[PDB]
């Protein structure tokens, strides 16, 4: 109850320390560490006096072989103030617990955070005063130092629950460690006491972090406080804290990324007061012990406390107001702007300058860090106004319209374009869309360009509002969105896809965006979308209908289908019933699109899809699918029973292969996630029906891929219904999972569908009832995309191919540049009072520029001349940290990796239609004779740099890559050759990587996937002087009539031996492929026209391999099929290897082929 007593003063020893590191690979410790003093005047009741005001810090970046507890002298440490205002203060108390504290107003909220940390270590709580229903057991005590109850505690990192335990202190830990009882002769006639504290931040009620993605944190607080005599009148003597963070860097890693942080308090002296402090000048409550936030933007301090401690809803001009990432509070608590050495227009101009000069030079992409900086730029553009985007946009002087692309004189202002482009899609605030409303609306961006930039919002944007949502919804009422085909789609989906993750799915809500920090995005009291949205596209349905367009159809049926809310049932309702006509294709979508509904309300999705499944009147594509749509809802062994034992008496044998196939493929899934289901397929397999159907049918499979070693599970899911015209499948469903531990990446899905096979390969067969209606879906992390189709497309690509053709007789310059991101952040405050900061990074591109000039004449010679260039770098950033307000510093471990492809090549390909000769050349370009084409390096470090400095972590001196002791270097080409290859991995014992570079063994396996991916690594393929080669790579490929012999057709026999053509196939020519093409077609010929393929490649160069092959078969109903061709014979001219592999299948069964496997020379 009383901790003190009035009338004296307590001196208290302040000493604390954060640190990072990258756990087992390096004892390396990057952090700082603090010195200061606590004095404690009881000058009333519950009105406490306090200051800090020695203040010491240091920055260290060493080795710590012993540990991070380690005692590091004065001696050792470059000392420096710690710029805090010695300003008294006012700690009020309520029964014997910390109420409030009392600052004056113009302190900054960083120092009050501090402060919270340090006064939250003497609040002990002995009688149970937060009590959880167990302080009852403990009221019947009567001077017992015993007490284990359960509490709910305040503290910087919230307010959560706080295990207790006391237990009187012996007399040899005190002998061993004096350092616990500074003064020992206070305890009078009571005795020793020690408190343990175990925080547990599961369960808990007020919480403080920043999310954005799409549990592998590790949080672990520990407290020790010794207490004087009594449990009701007692001293404080000692107390200290100590905290730990575990984050694996990359998410597929063994947690190796490590922070830690302690608070320790020692008592100096207790003496009676002499003078007393002054009073607090301007006074203000700043709440209980936890963390609060501040106004980035604004000039005075501002500071939301409770009595609601939320920041206000973003809006659609201002910039968004965060409090835990490095660009809004490293520059003291206030915006990075704010500092004078940082103006962000300039900023952003000089960095869109360099990196669009940079792409021109690509073959050095790694080099420079242009994807780092791309990284650096879309963070900087996230603390923008609308103002300050238009006065840059203005500034660069961009007109698009009045560029022209074309010209190689203006490159790097089309790089400028497309750089700002990119910058813009991917910053995902207001003021950015705005921006985006802006162009649509004049000019700037008219379809193809636009239909991008829509395909990319609802993977980037970070908080999805209101008025966001409105906006969008008035950029879709506009009509130049509405007219054109393609944007539309795109904007309708991508807006149906922001309303279903911001309103919509619970765990979205919760999971995906900042709502600690910002509250709940969207009020549960606006009814905008029942009353305004869903009627939209209700009406804009009905239209499409009317009109009998399949492309509006298709696109407002996934619209609709991707809400997800229940609601889309009665808009879906007229159609399913009967009332309103509608095609299969078209139901297939419907009923296929309803998957979210299944995440969402597992039960009336399940049984809508069982009433569909029980029907025998529905076509057997939307029963497969429904079957393939049960089994994500988790069914009762009651409905997989009767499901199975329906297959007796069913009388599909789409359906029936469907359900089999699925049970069956869904028992061996032994993981945490499938278990349950896999124990009731089990339990209901005998139960299925004996007969078996061939590959054909239509068949879900499952892979799982369980690896103990690795700790990850990847899945794939492969669902595809049969057709009963054609082998091809129309509609194919194909899912790629990742799970690591409980966090997965979000999931890859393509889809595929086609009215008719046939149909599709006549209309090929043309060009060379049910209407024609196919889509096609790629849904990944980067984009979502959808391309419907008709028969007006398919009757207009030849028009756009002959116009293509056309423009390109004089010749033409074109230039594609293409970037993406993936983003992941997670923040909260740690221990001490500071900011945690976990980022996650990946960045794209995909450059294909040159100059491509064609002809074509009466004589069908497609005669092209090409020169391109051809690039694809990936950069991957995974970081762990943490930031200081007061000196604008960020400490950093992680590990980065890159990846690089230069294809620089010259093409003349000279097809001809008349006769089957499609003669290739490829040439290395004048001027690049020598240029890297390969690149790949991991790359571990610490790191200690200033936020004001807009440059990449390479370039900074704080940086220090993991060098090891007894890193070497390898040149693979022994001598003088075309190519050149180097590895610098490290400490000669890799072996997974210096073990695949033999290339000297036969068994080595060439793929390098099986690794140790966390080492330092670094490979470079060069090239000398390949290039001014006049002599061409050769690549030939010629062409047969595909004629048949009626009397050999005849009394065939079939048997499953396959013979080998070899001998007749010894001259390796392609003038000699004509000798030979007879034996190939005329072997086997039933009634068949199988034509063969010839292609001689022959590199030339001081070593030359005249690789030679050959497909000579066709696919014939009538025929017996199996196909005999192939021999890959590569003939040394000074050392010859002869490695003349061969195949071939000769069953003419239509089941086992017997293929040749290789045969030397
Ligand atoms: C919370 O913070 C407080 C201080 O803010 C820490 O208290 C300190 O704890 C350390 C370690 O327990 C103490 O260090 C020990 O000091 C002993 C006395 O030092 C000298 O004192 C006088 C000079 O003033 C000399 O005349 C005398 O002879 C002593 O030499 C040392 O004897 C101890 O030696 C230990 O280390 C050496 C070298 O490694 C070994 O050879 C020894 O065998 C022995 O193990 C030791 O250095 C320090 O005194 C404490 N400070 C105070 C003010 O009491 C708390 O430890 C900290 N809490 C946590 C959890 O870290």
């Amino acid at each position: 109850q009383h901790n003190w007593q009035v009338g004296n003063e307590y001196t208290y020893l302040v000493r604390s320390r954060t640190l990072t590191s990258l756990g087992d690979l390096s004892d390396v410790h990057t952090g700082i560490l603090i010195k200061a003093l606590l004095t404690v005047q009881a000058k009333d009741s519950n009105v406490l006096a306090a200051k800090v005001w020695n203040g010491q810090y240091a920055r260290v970046q060493q080795s710590m072989p012993d540990g991070w507890e380690t005692e590091i002298s004065d001696q050792m440490l470059e000392l420096r103030d710690l710029p805090i205002s010695g300003k008294p203060f006012q700690i009020r108390m309520k029964h014997g617990l910390i109420r409030d504290l009392i600052v004056d107003r113009d302190v900054p909220t960083w120092e009050v955070n501090i402060l919270k940390s340090i006064v939250g270590q003497l609040q002990v709580d002995t009688q149970g005063e937060n009590a959880v229903k167990v302080n009852s057991v403990q009221v019947p005590t009567d001077d017992e130092p015993y007490a284990s109850f359960k509490a709910m505690e305040d503290s910087v990192g919230g307010k959560c629950e706080v295990l207790y335990d006391i237990a009187p202190l012996s007399d040899f830990v005190i002998h061993r460690s004096p350092e616990l009882v500074p003064m020992p002769t206070l305890k009078g006639d009571g005795r020793h006491m020690e408190v343990i504290k175990i925080k547990n931040f599961d369960n808990c009620d007020q919480r403080i972090n920043y999310h954005f993605g799409m549990k592998f944190f590790s949080r672990s607080s520990t407290s020790r406080i010794v207490i004087s005599e009594s449990l009701k009148h007692f001293t404080i003597q000692s107390s200290v804290t100590t905290s730990k963070m575990m984050v694996s860097p990359r998410l597929y890693d063994r947690q190796n990324g490590l922070v830690l942080s302690r608070m320790n308090l020692t008592l100096a002296k207790m003496e009676k007061t002499s003078k007393p402090l002054p009073m607090v000048d301007n006074p203000e409550s700043t709440g209980n012990l936890v963390y609060i936030y501040n106004n980035p933007f604004s000039d005075v301090e501002e500071r939301r406390v409770s009595k609601d401690f939320w920041q206000p809803k973003p809006t659609l001009e201002d910039a968004p107001q965060n409090s835990l990432l490095p660009n809004f509070v490293g520059y003291k608590g206030k915006h990075i702007g704010k500092s004078g050495k940082v103006d962000v227009i300039n900023a952003a101009k000089e960095l869109i300058f360099q990196i669009a000069n940079e792409l021109e030079d690509a073959s050095n992409i790694p080099v420079h860090a242009t994807l780092e900086k791309f990284m650096i730029l879309c963070n900087l553009m996230r603390t923008m106004n609308r103002k300050q985007i238009s006065e840059l946009e203005s500034n660069m002087q961009i007109s698009p319209n009045e560029l022209k692309p074309n010209d190689k004189s203006q490159v790097i202002k089309q790089n400028t374009w497309t750089v700002f482009r990119d910058a813009i899609t991917q910053t995902g605030t207001g003021p950015a869309f705005l921006t985006i409303k802006e162009w649509i609306e004049r000019g700037t961006t008219k379809s193809m360009e636009a239909a991008n930039i829509m395909s990319k919002l609802p993977k980037t944007v970070r908080t999805p509002t209101d008025s966001y949502i409105r906006s969008f919804f008035e950029l879709l009422q506009n009509p130049k969105v509405s007219n054109e085909q393609f944007l539309n789609t795109a904007a309708t989906l991508s807006f149906c896809e922001m309303i279903h993750n911001a309103q919509v799915n619970k765990r979205s809500i919760h999971n995906n965006y900042p709502v600690h920090t910002f509250g709940r995005l969207t009020s549960k009291h606006d009814n905008s979308l029942y009353d305004e949205y869903i009627p939209f596209l209700e009406r804009e349905l009905r239209k499409a209908h009317q009109e009998k367009d399949s492309p509006r159809i298709q696109t407002y049926i996934m619209a609709l289908g991707m809400i997800g809310e229940p609601k889309i049932l009665s808009v879906f309702e007229p159609y399913l019933e009967g009332k309103q006509q509608m095609t299969v294709f078209q139901r297939t979508l419907m009923v296929g699109s309803l998957g979210k509904l299944t995440e969402t309300n597992p039960k009336l999705a399940r049984s809508v899809l069982y009433k569909i499944y029980l029907n025998t009147m529905e076509s057997h594509e939307v029963r497969c699918t429904a079957v393939f749509l049960l089994m994500k809802t988790n069914p009762p062994l009651s409905m997989l029973q009767r499901m199975a034992e329906f297959t007796k008496l069913d009388t599909n044998r789409q359906v029936n292969s469907a359900v089999k196939s699925t049970i069956q493929s869904l028992m061996k899934l032994k993981s945490p996630e499938w278990k349950d289901l896999a124990k009731k397929a089990r339990s209901v397999n005998h139960l299925l029906t004996h007969h078996e159907y061939d590959y054909e049918l239509s068949r879900g499979y499952i892979d799982e891929k369980i690896l103990e070693n690795q700790n990850i599970i990847t899945h794939m899911i492969l669902n595809y219904v049969g057709s009963e015209d054609s082998v091809i499948p129309r509609i194919l469903y194909l899912t790629w999972y990742s799970s690591n531990g409980d966090i997965k990446v979000p999931s890859t899905k393509v889809l595929a569908m086609i009215s008719s096979v046939k149909s599709f390969m006549e209309l090929s067969l043309r060009s060379v009832l049910v209407p024609l209606e196919g889509n096609l879906m790629i849904n990944n992390k980067y984009a979502l995309k959808f391309f419907p189709f008709d028969k007006h497309i398919l009757d207009k690509l030849p028009t756009l191919i002959s116009n293509y053709i056309e423009a390109v007789k004089e010749g033409k310059f074109m230039n594609v540049n293409m970037l993406d991101t993936y983003e992941s952040v997670h923040s909260f405050p740690t221990e001490t009072g500071l900011p945690f900061v976990y980022t996650f990074n990946v960045i794209k591109l995909t450059k294909t520029s040159g100059t491509v000039q064609a002809q074509i004449n009466p004589d069908f010679a497609f005669i092209v001349n090409s020169n391109l260039r051809l690039t694809f770098s990936k950069n991957v950033q995974g970081r762990v940290g943490f930031v200081t307000p007061f000196e604008h510093r960020h400490f950093i471990s992680g590990i980065d990796s890159n990846l690089h492809v230069y294809a620089p090549l010259k093409i003349s390909l000279d097809v001809n239609t008349p006769k089957g000769n499609m003669q290739w050349k490829i040439w290395p370009m004048k001027g690049e004779e020598k240029s890297r084409l390969f690149h790949y390096s991991v790359v571990p470090f610490v790191s200690n740099h200033d936020i004001l400095n807009l440059r990449p972590l390479s370039m900074e001196k704080g940086t220090r890559p993991m060098i090891p002791d007894d890193n070497t270097s390898l040149a693979l080409p022994k001598n003088e050759g075309p190519f050149r290859l180097n590895v610098e991995t490290a400490k000669t014992n890799e072996e997974m990587w210096e073990l695949i570079d033999t290339e000297k063994l036969t068994d080595r396996l060439p793929y390098p996937w099986t690794m140790d991916n966390e080492r330092y690594v670094k490979v470079d393929m060069y090239m000398n002087l390949e290039g001014e080669q006049k002599d061409p790579v050769i690549f030939s490929t010629s062409f047969d009539s595909k004629v048949m012999t009626r009397p050999d057709t005849d009394s065939e026999n079939w048997t499953p031996k396959m013979m080998a053509v070899e001998p007749t196939d010894k001259q390796a020519n392609s003038k000699t492929r004509r000798q030979e093409m007879m034996r190939e077609a005329g072997r086997g010929i039933e009634s068949a026209k199988s034509y063969v393929v010839d292609v001689r490649v022959h590199v030339p160069g001081e070593s030359e391999s005249e690789t030679v092959l050959t497909l000579a078969w066709s696919e014939s109903n009538v025929e017996s099929k199996g196909r005999l061709l192939g021999f890959w014979r590569v003939e040394m001219p000074r050392s010859n290897a002869d490695y003349e592999v061969c195949i071939g299948s000769q069953i003419m069964v239509s089941k086992m082929d017997f293929n040749v496997d290789i045969r030397y020379g």
